[PDB]
This record gives structure tokens, C-alpha cells and sequence, in this order.
């Protein structure tokens, strides 16, 4: 009939009525979000006098435990002292309430596939895309402290969020798949569009997966389109070798999974199985962001800072971060040196 006396539903969690008044602090706005772990709603701090981003979570023993995992990373983020905590989502504090966990962020804007939405998929221009990832690889680069060492382990378009509708200012947003690098508990993680090919292909991983999503996601900020869109695992490693390559052999030989995607030729050799798909490599990154074409489609042509030289700047870093060897990848403090963010 009723769950814990009324103010949960089927899954668990609070029904959010607008206008209602929480503590005589919090007053609650309209729902903004909605997930596994559970909702996220706007609300007016009373207190504060400010609106923020509310996330609430369900009403069960894991979801919450998951939850208070998340609350110290975040807090642990929040004690460091440098400026570069300015790019992870800030988490002013936390509370109980009705049973439910609430965890009070600083309100935030559009995320980053809105946007991308709003330009019909086209993408936006190569200055703005600069601004967009010096930023994002400064918040690798801070989240890559020794004491910290955290993985996002799920960066996508819409877990990047504006901080003001008229800045290119971004912060990073749902620290709840995130985890501190050890040893390997889980396979299948990130995104399967963000997903590095050494979890694709079973492997140990650390940070650098996280570059990789990154890669993924700059160049679709320039042209509109997912990097590589399989509708499953097979077809993603596919779209990956179809512009990458197939991977070094020493590391197929390494991977547990490589026979899932491929096959191994009596004369040692590796090659893709046949399940469609261009042969490997030959759709070229160059000519996909369209460097001596005049951009993405030709829609960028003859516009400021959109010369060949600067694709090539684009194209080279790009290149680095989606490094098949997560050991050579491109780490960020580097990434941040490059001569595309001169
Ligand atoms: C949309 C939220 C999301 O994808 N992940 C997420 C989950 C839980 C909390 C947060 C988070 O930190 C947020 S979410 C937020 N504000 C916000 C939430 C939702 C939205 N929209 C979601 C997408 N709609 C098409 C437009 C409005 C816009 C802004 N501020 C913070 N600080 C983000």
C-alpha cells in the first residue's frame, strides 16, 4: 500500500512536490534529474540565500552505502587546497532526511550534449573546444594527486556542466561510478561510447582511461557525431580499429578479451573477426575533422583561428590521447603543454 508512510513510490524514493518547504531552509522547485542511484531536484538554501542542485537518494541499504562512498570522495576533493578543485562540482554539505540521503551541490547550468543538441549536431568552434579542454585536462591533472587518485570512470557529454550560460567556464558532475585507482574489482566499466580499449579487451587500468573518454569527447564537441558509436561491445572495437588501427600485437597477446573481436593467424598475426566496417585505419582522423577541407563538413570555413595549422595542432593531441598503450597515453600536466594551447 504506502511506503515509509507515504513519501516513497515503487522505487524507493521521495516524490517531489513543487513549492514544499524542507527543514524551513531548503525549498523545493521542480525535478531536474532522475537515476539509478535516484533523483536530483532544484531547491532555494534559505539559509544561503542561493539555489542549488539537490540529490536524493533512494530509500535502500545500497544506494545509500554507494552514496556515503561518493560523499567522501567528495569531501576528500574539497579539503585539498589548490584552485585546481574549481573544475570538480562543488558539495557545499550533506544531510539526512525522511530516510533519504541528501547532498547539497552548487547549482549548475547545461550540460555539454544540450548544447550539442541546441547547434543540430554540428558542433561548436575550435576556439571555445580549446577553452573546454584546457580546463577539462586541468581537472585530470588535479585529480591525478597522489593522495587523491581518483577515476572518473564515466566521462560523457552530460556529466559536464556549465557553470554560467554566458562563461566557457565547465565543472565535472556525478561522482558516483567514480573510484580511487587499486586493484582491478570491476570490467565493465565507463560509458560503452567513452570506453577505453583496455577495458573493452579485459585488462588492468588506472587514469588514463579517463583521457581516453576525453578524446572521445573533444573532437565530438567539434563535429556533433559520437567518435565511436557501437550499438554493442563487438561493433565499438570495430569503430575504434576502423580509425585507429588494430592494436600492437603485445597488446592482443595481453588481452583476455582479444579473441572477442579478434582472431590469431598462424603466423602470430591478429586480425578482426567477421561478424559493414571500413579496412582499419583508413578512416583518417584528419580528414574526418576535415584539416585541409575547411573544417567538419566545410562549415568552418574561412573562420577565425580555423587554419590548418591549428586542425594540426587539434589532430596531434587528439591522436596522443587516444593512445592505444595506456602507458604511453598523453598524461594530462603534458597534455596541458601542447602547442595546441598556445
Ligand atoms: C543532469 C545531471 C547529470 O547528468 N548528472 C548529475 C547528477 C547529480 C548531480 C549533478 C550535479 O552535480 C548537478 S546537476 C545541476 N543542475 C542541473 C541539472 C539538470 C539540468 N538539466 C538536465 C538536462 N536538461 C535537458 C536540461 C536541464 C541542468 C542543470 N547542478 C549540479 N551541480 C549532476
Amino acid at each position: 500500500k504506502v511506503y515509509n508512510d507515504g513519501y516513497d513510490d515503487d522505487n524507493y524514493d521521495y516524490i517531489v512536490k513543487n513549492g514544499e518547504k524542507w527543514m524551513d531552509r531548503y525549498e523545493i522547485d521542480s525535478l531536474i534529474g532522475k537515476g539509478s542511484f535516484g533523483q536530483v531536484v532544484k531547491a532555494y538554501d534559505r539559509v544561503e540565500q542561493e539555489w542549488v542542485a539537490i540529490k536524493i537518494i533512494k530509500n535502500k541499504k545500497a544506494f545509500l552505502n554507494q552514496a556515503q562512498i561518493e560523499v567522501r570522495l567528495l569531501e576528500l576533493m574539497n579539503k585539498h587546497d589548490t584552485e585546481m578543485k574549481y573544475y570538480i562540482v562543488h558539495l557545499k554539505r550533506h544531510f539526512m532526511f525522511r530516510n533519504h540521503l541528501c547532498l547539497v551541490f552548487e547549482m549548475l547550468s547545461y550540460n555539454l550534449y544540450d548544447l550539442l543538441r541546441n547547434t543540430n549536431f554540428r558542433g561548436v568552434s575550435l576556439n571555445l573546444t580549446r577553452k573546454f579542454a584546457q580546463q577539462m585536462c586541468t581537472a585530470l591533472l588535479f585529480l591525478a594527486t597522489p593522495e587523491l587518485s581518483i577515476i572518473h570512470c564515466d566521462l560523457k557529454p552530460e556529466n559536464i556542466l556549465l557553470c554560467n550560460p554566458k562563461r566557457s567556464a565547465i565543472k565535472i558532475v556525478d561522482f558516483g561510478s567514480s573510484c580511487q585507482l587499486g586493484q582491478r574489482i570491476y570490467q565493465y566499466i565507463q560509458s560503452r561510447f567513452y570506453r577505453s580499449p583496455e577495458v573493452l579487451l579485459g585488462m588492468p587500468y588506472d587514469l588514463a582511461i579517463d583521457m581516453w573518454s576525453l578524446g572521445c569527447i573533444l573532437v565530438e564537441m567539434h563535429t556533433g557525431e559520437p567518435l565511436f558509436s557501437g550499438a554493442n561491445e563487438v561493433d565499438q572495437m570495430n569503430k575504434i580499429v576502423e580509425v585507429l588501427g588494430i592494436p600492437p600485437a603485445h597488446i592482443l597477446d595481453q588481452a583476455p578479451k582479444a579473441r572477442k573481436f579478434f582472431e590469431k593467424l598462424p603466423d602470430g598475426t591478429w586480425n578482426l573477426k567477421k561478424t559493414e566496417y571500413k579496412p582499419p585505419g583508413t578512416r583518417k582522423l584528419h580528414n574526418i575533422l576535415g584539416v585541409e577541407t575547411g573544417g567538419p563538413g566545410g562549415r568552418r570555413a574561412g573562420e577565425s583561428g580555423h587554419t590548418v595549422a591549428d586542425y594540426l595542432k587539434f589532430k596531434d593531441l587528439i591522436l596522443r590521447m587516444l593512445d592505444y598503450d595506456p602507458k604511453t597515453r598523453i598524461q594530462p600536466y603534458y597534455a596541458l603543454q601542447h602547442s595546441f594551447f598556445k
